[PDB]
């Protein structure tokens, strides 16, 4: 079923904004521990053929049993898969979607300091999202492994700010580790996720 | 006065090899520091200013809703790692009233750790595993982010952080290798302190 998607470019791409030590960890231990536990549940059940958009939409008919296995594990899945495939050495600030956020923040800058803010808000394990909610652009967070399509909004960006994904470098500094953030954000795919939502 | 972040029984050094130095000086002085920080800021000039910790997080619904959600965050920030200052100890004795309750309980010291580590493994995101007085009954429960069981009329007397702030450096993916570390560090002196004012 659910395989852990190869790194696209390797642990040292996004040096020295997030550091190598913890961009292995979290690819080959969190996430393969996402990938197995989530393969575990759905292994054997209607769930198993189905991919991971289409569960994590539909959290809410997941069998009872599996609901929180599913919810955790497919999120965690799904969350990290996007995250690799949205940070980028060659990062351009540029692209339909940054047009776009000019055009309803007014500048980038004031997008970023929303952003910042949510992300550093967010209190305990959750991601900070960029969504196309009804064609709209929307800044929510959600706790833990959440993913905002389980509510109808497409997410086209996302931060890890569970504390494993920053800590090794930045430790308590969440902030410092969302300033860095934008320095590999990959606006080529971020625009890619627009133009298929729905 | 209002609240203050407490000295550590100890020095930040003290707890190795158990718990890392590093962790021991950022977890106290930055991670409890801001709880303080954010939680006096909340409660300037209110009903509660001049109330203590474990009153206000015992009766939270009955905190203003506009400032709930901060107090509750902070609140149990400020109580729960001002009771795991005081419930880790460089030198433990796996004895006492708790530790013979257990017994009577669970079989066996061991047989109890077993559950707290599953549990203590099993929360998911940031938490923290407890043992707690439940009506004379002991108890093993999690809480997630800052919540505590006092909130739900259960008194705590044992606590292990599970943040990913509190063992990343050291142990990083790793959380039952910090789980049983934790074993070597656990004040049972304080455990029965609290267990005993439980009346
Ligand atoms: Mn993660
Ligand atoms: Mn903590």
């Amino acid at each position: 079923a659910f395989e852990l998607p190869n790194l696209p470019y390797g642990f040292r791409a996004l040096e020295p904004h997030i550091d190598q030590q913890t961009m292995e960890i979290h690819h080959d231990k969190h996430h393969n521990t996402y990938v197995t536990k989530l393969n575990a549940a759905v292994e054997g059940t209607d769930l198993e053929s189905k991919s991971i958009e289409e569960i994590v939409a539909n959290l809410d008919s997941v069998p009872e049993n599996i609901q929180t296995a599913v919810r955790n594990n497919g999120g965690g899945h799904l969350n990290h898969s996007l995250f690799w495939e949205l940070l980028c050495p060659n990062s351009e600030e540029k692209g339909t979607v940054v047009d776009k956020i000019k055009e309803q923040w007014g500048s980038l800058d004031a997008f970023k300091e929303e952003f910042a803010n949510q992300a550093a808000a967010r209190f305990g394990s959750g991601w900070a999202w960029l969504v196309v909610n009804d064609g709209k652009l929307e800044i929510v967070t959600t706790p833990n492994q959440d993913n905002p399509l389980t509510e109808g909004k497409t997410p086209i960006l996302g931060l890890d700010v569970w504390e494993h994904a920053y800590y090794l470098k930045y430790q308590n500094k969440r902030p410092d580790y969302i300033s860095a953030f934008w320095n590999v954000v990959c606006w080529e795919k971020v625009d890619e996720l627009y133009n298929a939502a729905k």
